[PDB]
């Protein structure tokens, strides 16, 4: 399915994922396609900050659904 991560410059990038991906493996394939390591990466939803070890659809993330996408240097 199709997800779309936006960017606090208001670009967009489109993912190909499956519901049962972890967060992990969206991070991995946002670093794939853009090259930003995955510790630097934040990703947000519905008022959630999202944790590597769950999935898409523990957070029901779902098709057309958009992440947003904030980078870190450090830790919080
Ligand atoms: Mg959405």
């Amino acid at each position: 399915m199709q997800i779309f991560v936006k960017t606090l410059t208001g670009k967009t990038i489109t993912l190909e994922v499956e519901p049962s991906d972890t967060i992990e493996n969206v991070k991995a394939k946002i670093q794939d396609k853009e090259g930003i390591p995955p510790d630097q990466q934040r990703l947000i939803f519905a008022g959630k900050q999202l944790e590597d070890g769950r999935t898409l659809s523990d957070y029901n993330i779902q098709k057309e659904s958009t992440l947003h996408l904030v980078l870190r240097l450090r830790g919080g």
